[PDB]
């Protein structure tokens, strides 16, 4: 545990953001934690119990969050570990979870009024994708990678994570196995449903059904579908449809991503390329796409 630790007295919590099963978040103050700022905000997350099953998989979580850090993970800044409430300290991102943004998105600071333009919704997509290729860089697999696990910040930056709460909050993209076991079936390939089988590759294709998310303003993927019809659809080969508000070129990269053979799918690192070269694209091309 090469892990950072932060003092109970330099945490003052405003009031609750929101809640799962497993934890609760806060808005506080934390004082005395970057050089310039001697004052700052931050989403805290309290760990309900404090046993061997919910402290163990805390320390985990905790040494796992200070080896990912790069410009679009979500900035773990440590723990505080003196008394209870067990805490973990965030970065607050002030527009929420990504699938929350989309909808309210289909005027202000960061944003203009109306329905987010091309630029915008390929700005997005470029940024995931660059989280993406951080994470696939030191082989780790994600395995829930959606809107509703990335989130938006002042000037809308966009970061991944993976929140406890999104089972709670998000329970209708889930389907229950089991006892206590929930899988992303819309969000999942051919492989990983029939074979339980998990890569790289098996997150480009969960990316490609992120794509489709922000091209439909937040849409769930199969909406017409009970959990059992996806599945049938996902194993026998059916592609979603293109979305209104996504240029061929674009709906060219989902594709991609949906490739039925594992290895036959292009790189994280292709797609971002694909993506980058477009958001930052001149203006006079973005309008005959
Ligand atoms: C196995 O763990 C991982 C593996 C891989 C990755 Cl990349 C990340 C994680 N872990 C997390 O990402 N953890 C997490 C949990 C709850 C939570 N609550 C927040 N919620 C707000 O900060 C918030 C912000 C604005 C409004 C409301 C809430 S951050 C957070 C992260």
């Amino acid at each position: 545990a090469c892990v950072h630790h932060i003092k109970r007295r330099d945490i003052v919590l405003k009031w609750e953001l929101g809640e799962g099963a497993f934890g609760k978040v806060f808005l506080a103050e934390c004082h005395n934690l970057l050089p310039e700022q001697d004052k700052m905000l931050v989403a805290v997350k309290a760990l309900k119990e404090a046993s061997e099953s919910a402290r163990q998989d805390f320390q985990r979580e905790a040494e796992l969050l200070t080896m990912l850090q790069h410009q679009h993970i979500v900035r773990f800044f440590g723990v505080c570990t003196e008394g209870r409430p067990l805490l973990m300290v965030f970065e607050y991102m002030r527009h929420g979870d990504l699938n929350r943004f989309l909808r309210s998105h289909g005027g202000g600071e960061d944003v203009a009024p109306g329905p987010l333009g091309l630029g915008q919704l390929l700005a997005v997509a470029s940024q995931v994708a660059a989280g993406m290729v951080y994470l696939a860089g030191l082989h780790f697999v994600h395995r829930d990678l959606a809107t509703r696990n990335c989130l938006v910040g002042q000037g809308l930056v966009v970061k991944i994570g993976d929140f406890g709460m999104s089972r709670d909050i998000y329970s209708t993209d889930y389907y229950r196995v089991g006892g206590r076991t929930m899988l992303p079936i819309r969000w999942m390939p051919p492989e990983s449903i029939l074979y339980r089988k998990f890569t790289t590759e098996s997150d480009v294709w969960s990316f490609g059904v992120v794509l489709w998310e922000i091209f439909t303003y937040g849409k769930q993927p199969w909406y017409q579908l009970s959990n059992t019809e996806a599945i049938d659809c996902i194993t026998q080969g059916r592609e979603l449809e293109r979305p209104r508000a996504c240029p061929p070129e674009v709906y060219a990269i989902m594709r991609g991503c949906w490739q039925r053979e594992p290895q036959q799918r292009h790189s994280i690192k292709d797609v971002h390329a694909r993506l980058q070269a477009l958001a930052q694209a001149p203006p006079v091309y973005l309008d005959v796409l």
